[PDB]
């Protein structure tokens, strides 16, 4: 794997080694706020995050990943368009060099500064690497940020970056609480989409908060100061580390609230 968020080895280059980039169900995608149905079958979600055990945070020369324990049913997703029960495993966020560009998915083709992904696996399939063969193997749960007021649950996070500034370097990131990072409403739209990053697998039920969380403009330069490269090696800043929305296709976007 070469791939990356350059010119050189960027999202316009990703399919000729992972040709599922030219899929039926590509992430992300532009959500039409207008187009979008609402769907009373929808049962409200249930995010049960009060025993979650985070582990580790690593830079892996993408973006950080927060790792949690995923052993047992710590912490879970389940309801909402999903079927059974989904395992948080990480969380990583997507930004970008300016405020408004960042986020993966758009709204109304509004950017984002920024999108938190919590990635969860369907337990009926063992492990997550089983589950990303699966068309229902995950349920990824994104946030989006805005800049203006801190985050004060995002701290932690912001706090460790220094400590994992280049590609491979990972910190202890113990007794971490995943839920100071959600908005107070859980509306969502869903959708059947992807993976993101290569490898692109069709893997994922999306479930993107309609209410974005609000973070300073501090906490998200100091995103910006991590670097894709590995340590002794040139510096490329961690930035725009963003794909760009894909064809919808044969897709609707469903909404959980009217
Ligand atoms: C046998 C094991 C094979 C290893 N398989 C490794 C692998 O496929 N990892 C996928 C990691 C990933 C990428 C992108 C997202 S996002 N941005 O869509 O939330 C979430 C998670
Ligand atoms: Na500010
Ligand atoms: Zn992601």
């Amino acid at each position: 794997h070469h791939w990356g968020y350059g010119k050189h080895n960027g999202p316009e280059h990703w399919h000729k080694d992972f040709p599922i980039a030219k899929g039926e169900r590509q992430s992300p995608v532009d959500i039409d706020t207008h187009t979008a149905k609402y769907d009373p079958s929808l049962k409200p979600l249930s995010v049960s995050y009060d025993q979650a055990t985070s582990l580790r945070i690593l830079n892996n020369g993408h973006a950080f990943n927060v790792e949690f324990d995923d052993s047992q049913d710590k912490a879970v997703l389940k309801g909402g368009p999903l079927d059974g029960t989904y395992r948080l495993i990480q969380f990583h966020f997507h930004w970008g060099s300016l405020d408004g560009q960042g986020s993966e998915h758009t709204v109304d083709k509004k950017k984002y500064a920024a999108e938190l992904h919590l990635v969860h696996w369907n337990t009926k399939y063992g492990d997550f690497g089983k589950a990303v063969q699966q068309p229902d193997g995950l349920a990824v749960l994104g946030i989006f940020l805005k800049v203006g007021s801190a985050k004060p649950g995002l701290q932690k996070v912001v706090d460790v970056l220094d400590s994992i500034k280049t590609k491979g370097k990972s910190a202890d990131f113990t007794n971490f609480d995943p839920r100071g990072l959600l908005p107070e409403s859980l509306d969502y739209w869903t959708y059947p989409g992807s993976l993101t990053t290569p490898p692109l697998l069709e893997c994922v039920t999306w479930i993107v908060l309609k209410e974005p969380i609000s973070v300073s403009s501090e906490q998200v330069l100091k995103f910006r100061k991590l670097n894709f490269n590995g340590e002794g090696e040139p510096e490329e800043l961690m930035v725009d580390n963003w794909r760009p929305a894909q064809p919808l296709k044969n897709r609707q976007i469903k909404a959980s609230f009217k």
